[PDB]
């Protein structure tokens, strides 16, 4: 739910997450 990302408005997603900064590797 949004939590670690500090970009795409926190999208840490983590899996959900697209772009590479939602969640790096």
């Amino acid at each position: 739910g949004d939590c670690g990302c500090s970009g795409a408005s926190s999208c840490n997603c983590g899996s959900g997450c697209s772009c590479s900064n939602c969640g790096s590797k």
